[PDB]
């Protein structure tokens, strides 16, 4: 899996090769590659690792894979996904807000944006 | 170079490799890979091949490489880039609108979005 990390704090985006499976978190891949996604609880509660994920390959409108902890945090910040109908109707490729500590690294390519501030602030 | 093509007309994004040593425009890569970016003039005049490019690796904020023809088309559709300072200051990785027939593929990875309608309508 190829992951491109991007942040206002990084003058260059960082391309990372990540081996799929392993139950590796997206935050774990970032931490292993020195990409400073903010984090605290590492457990889907504090919301620090909020990232904006664009799926580069695979389905244009992917089925939603958020954990229940994600859904509570994302609701609290207004970053819950729109439905597949709304997402399919837009002209721009819809990103998905996720918590990086809750996102499992699979065999797909991602662009992962984060502001560098805790909570995606 | 790896180019992910994405469009509402594409149920999956298409991961394409643009090969080394081949001088190609982005439109040429799309045409060779069956990616249905609209085109007509293939010469930067008609605006048909307007795409929204996200630079996946390399610099976060691009020095603009627009041709004079692109600048005219982009001015006409209101898609000229903002200043680099403005682009650097926003939270979301700014894409660049370009004409695919004017964009020379180099050794960088791109996400290339297009609506499927001429001019990106
Ligand atoms: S670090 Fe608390 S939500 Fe991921
Ligand atoms: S095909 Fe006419 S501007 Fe590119």
């Amino acid at each position: 899996a190829t992951i491109y990390f991007s942040s206002p704090l990084m003058p260059h985006n960082k391309k990372v090769q990540a081996v799929a499976g392993k139950r590796s978190t997206l935050l774990g891949v970032a931490q292993e590659n020195g990409v400073k996604i903010p984090f605290e609880c590492q457990d889907g509660n504090c919301g620090s690792c909020l990232v904006k994920i664009t799926h580069l390959d695979g389905e244009r409108i992917k089925g939603m894979l958020l954990t229940d902890k994600e859904r509570n945090v994302l609701k609290s910040v207004g970053k819950l996904p729109k439905s597949e109908e709304e997402r399919a109707a837009v002209r721009d490729l819809p990103p998905t807000y996720r918590l990086a500590c809750q996102t499992i690294v699979t065999d797909e390519d991602l662009l992962v944006e984060f502001t560098g501030e805790p909570g995606g602030a």
